[PDB]
């Protein structure tokens, strides 16, 4: 459904053009850039999604271990009639009892935005009911696009409330 | 259906963020910036919409009469865990004759090369027939929301080949 055109253009519009030129950045601003003494961000991009779709813009805002560090350099591109196109990340360290314990490169998935306010509008005809599903779904085609098709450069952090920055965390430890 | 989600994903991520405070960057380009003898950039960014999804990244390589002039001041905002996501746009020159006929802020619709490729792709289940009423479909809703909610801010173009120019220049005349 809506889910899945969402799904097609995340991975179309973004992640195939993104993740596979990602490592040298993260290379880049390790050696680089990164400070000498703060350890290496790590080699894969981190995605959000929030199954109830509260997509905050301030990921700093939505937990106090977690905060902003740095960008990495950004990745410029003719697209689509637009000359030098910015795709830009952002650099975080995950808290632990008040000393750094991970930094990477985290954000939420801009699409579930788009299917939260759909269910705001009238116009969309797009229900809350209808949203929790599409947000599964969403996850769901994503999942099948990245498993068969770049590879090892993307982990999906999906969640539903009843700490992000331990569930965060959770990732990274396991590899 | 598919072109639904994608035209309010349009209006919803990038629309309704920088239409707002488009004619601001046009203002300033054309006053501090824009060549003091070469006229005033158009109040209205163009969006072109080729019905057959062929939406080249190069515009000026589309139509030798149009060609890449300058960027306005980038709009950066806070973005779904993004510091600084940058929305830029490239401002063209439209040439009759070899003389700049028009300038304005030109650029294609992205979402319909999101659908073309969703065409090309197995998994994405999407058809070659399937594409072009959703290239039509995605227009219309696009038009329907843009009816009643900025305004006057946006005029779209739209065609089907059987002069790209002399297309966008018979729409900036009409204002
Ligand atoms: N600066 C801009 N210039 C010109 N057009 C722009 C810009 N911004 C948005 N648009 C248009 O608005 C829609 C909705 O995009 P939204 O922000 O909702 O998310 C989009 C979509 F899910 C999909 C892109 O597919 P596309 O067909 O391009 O659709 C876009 C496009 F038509 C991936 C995702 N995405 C793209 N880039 C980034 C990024 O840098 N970071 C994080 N996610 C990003």
């Amino acid at each position: 459904n809506v889910a899945h055109g969402l799904a097609w253009s995340y991975y179309i519009g973004y992640l195939r053009l993104i993740l596979p030129e990602l490592q040298a950045r993260i290379r880049t601003y390790n050696q680089h850039y990164n400070n000498l003494l703060r350890g290496a961000v790590s080699q894969r991009l981190y995605i959000l999604l929030p199954l109830d779709c509260g997509v905050p813009d301030n990921l700093s805002m939505a937990d106090p271990n977690i905060r902003f560090l740095d960008k990495l350099p950004q990745q410029t591109g003719d697209r689509a009639g637009i000359k030098d196109r910015v795709y830009s990340n952002s650099i975080y360290e995950l808290l632990e009892n008040g000393q750094r314990a991970g930094t990477c490169v985290l954000e939420y998935a801009t699409p579930l935005q788009t299917l939260f306010a759909m269910s705001q509008y009238s116009q969309a005809g797009f229900s809350r009911e209808d949203r929790l599903e599409q947000a599964k779904l969403f996850c769901r085609t994503l999942e099948d696009i990245l498993a068969d098709a770049s590879q090892n450069n993307c982990r999906l952090i999906a969640y539903q409330e009843p700490s992000l920055s331990q569930e965060v965390l959770r990732h990274l430890r396991q590899e």
